[PDB]
């Protein structure tokens, strides 16, 4: 398709891996490039861990009021929110918000150690029925984005998905669900990314990530102004291990797609 041939283009443009889809919720109409391959998610698994302490609220009405301790040895290398609170608390509502919309990687660690490690994120993805995903490591590890190495990996198709079920979907209760749009449409993060590429007018909600290899991620959720809402996952990955983020190869898919 017309498409497909112009991301083929921008990949190689940019001498990196692009993997990309979208999903139009007007007719459940996909658009795939690279779709099953597997790519590093860095950040963007925060929106699973989240999902996942979302779901523990539903049978645990009180959950995202539990004040978490924030000692200095929970601090990683990438705290903007949990540095204001060390010897402090921090309510799992704050660390779930910390993490989505500043990427704060402390906030991942206390969300993974309230799921019971990795697999207790995993875990979750299996049970609304994502295969792919896989969590294996805490941060920072597990952005080290390791050309062939499956951990922490998903694939485009997979996590457009799922992100679809998780916020237009019935994966989370509603309460639970409007609480995950509204911190994905409060993200701080994504500004030259998946946004930049979009008519000012649509509504995004979105998830960034970034990582060695140069691995630059958004996952997002789209309200066109009239319009069903779209899903559209970018990841994209490049062969040097200290290559820059490339947040312009993310706005310019975005664009060829929404010029469809």
């Amino acid at each position: 398709s017309a498409v497909q041939q112009k991301l083929a283009a921008l990949e190689k443009s940019s001498g990196g891996r692009l993997g990309v889809a979208l999903i139009d919720t007007a007719d459940n109409t996909q658009v795939l490039y690279r779709g099953d391959e597997r790519f590093p998610m860095c950040s963007t698994s925060k929106v699973m861990a989240a999902a996942a302490v979302l779901k523990q609220s539903e049978t645990q009405k009180q959950l995202l009021n539990q004040p978490v301790e924030i000692k200095p040895a929970d601090l990683v290398n990438y705290n903007p929110i949990a540095e204001k609170h060390v010897n402090g608390t921090m309510t799992l509502a704050e660390l779930s918000a910390a993490a989505l919309q500043y990427s704060d990687n402390t906030a991942m660690n206390k969300l993974i150690a309230q799921l019971g490690g990795p697999g207790g994120v995993t875990a979750f993805a299996r049970a609304i029925g994502d295969e792919t995903f896989r969590l294996d490591r805490t941060e920072p590890t597990l952005n080290t984005a390791i050309p062939g190495d499956p951990r922490d990996t998903t694939t485009p198709r997979a996590m457009a998905q799922t992100l679809r079920q998780l916020t237009l979907g019935h994966a989370l209760g509603e309460t639970q669900r409007a609480q995950l749009v509204t911190w994905l449409k409060g993200n701080t993060t994504g500004a030259a990314s998946i946004r930049a590429g979009l008519p000012t007018s649509w509504t995004v909600g979105d998830k960034t990530g970034s990582g060695d290899y140069g691995t630059t991620n958004d996952i997002a959720v789209i309200w066109p102004q009239g319009r069903a809402p779209l899903v559209l996952v970018t990841y994209f990955t490049q062969p040097q291990q200290n290559a820059e983020s490339r947040r312009d190869v993310l706005a310019s898919a975005a664009r060829i797609i929404a010029e469809g």
